């Protein structure tokens, strides 16, 4: 009983930033896939099958063993591209707002100065992965993560995140990695920003 | 100190199988970048830089610890793709030959069921990695890696190894990484994998 979510916005409307051919095959066949492995797994588990996907992975821990790996991998893959499609937008780019906002110059100097920091995890996180600002304390940290953990697992909340497996931009950057961070800044909504600050 | 080998062969010489675009890119930025990276990383170390970069990353664990993520993933990464290289051709594919062949069978039954093995292994590496086919102590096993880690730092000497990290098929395969596994059958060297086991 895992779905997946229609996207918020057109396979074309991040261009030239995301590609649209990009957005589809990442959607329709990478999330996909974890969509289905997640439920394939959760087979015969019809209790841990009824909680939202981010409480699963939140509480990994509790996965009995025996299905623990599958639950990591691709209930971290649900969670995580859920977050990544709703934290992007034909709208977004520019200066963050709102508190987050404020809160970004108190932590780290400047906007520039954060994001200077997320792309430096961006481009050291070795193999696959993922690049992110959480709130921990209820302090902001940027950290990153290996293949499709969660922050959620270690108690902290994604703000925003950007996946740096190499599908999410070999057909457009190929090696070019910092190309395609620095292209991310131009898609990234503030706005749904400022609410997972707020939310949490 | 580290140079990058040329290949044994012209870029195009692996389709329709592995794609020039690929082969370009793989070879002159990537595995080169790994090679940039590690003779940054051995600035400063004379008792390495005379070492091979097959001696460097078996005893990985005598690099000096400020250096050593970086021998192991650069190093790591040089090491591989060197490898790679060389038990790919144009000449490829086909039925296992020599020594090797024999040893194929009476291990895994038969060429059939060792690819299948393989298969297997490269499908379920989740994220970035490597399959290999490697001799353990005089015994043959299927084993995959994750990142640039090699066999040859568990004492494991590599047969044939496939480099499943997105880059290495997203151009022409996208996310259908076991139609490229099914692809290196047709280039693997397997004069080259039975000299890799007489010397191993
Ligand atoms: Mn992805
Ligand atoms: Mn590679």
């Amino acid at each position: 009983k895992h779905e997946l979510p229609n996207l918020p916005y057109a396979y074309d409307a991040l261009e030239p930033h995301f590609d649209k051919e990009t957005m589809n095959i990442h959607h329709t066949k990478h999330h996909n896939t974890y969509i289905t492995n997640l439920n394939a797994a959760l087979e015969g588990h019809a209790e841990l099958a009824d909680k939202s996907v981010e409480e699963l992975v939140a509480n990994l821990n509790e996965v009995p063993e025996a299905i623990r790996t599958a639950v990591r991998n691709n209930g971290g893959g649900h969670a995580n591209h859920t977050f990544f499609w709703t934290i992007l937008s034909p709208n977004g780019g520019g200066q963050p707002v709102g508190e987050l906002a404020t809160a970004i110059e108190a932590k780290f100097g400047s906007f520039d100065a954060f994001k200077e920091e997320f792309a430096k995890a961006g481009a050291t996180r070795f193999g696959s992965g993922w690049a992110w600002l959480v709130v921990n304390n209820g302090e902001l940290e940027v950290t990153s993560t290996p293949n499709q953990d969660s922050p959620l697992t270690e108690g902290k909340t994604p703000v925003i995140g950007l996946d740096v497996w190499e599908h999410a931009y070999y057909l457009n950057y190929q090696n070019r990695r910092p190309d395609y961070i620095g292209a991310f800044w131009n898609v990234v909504d503030w706005n749904a920003a400022e609410k997972r600050y707020q939310e949490a």
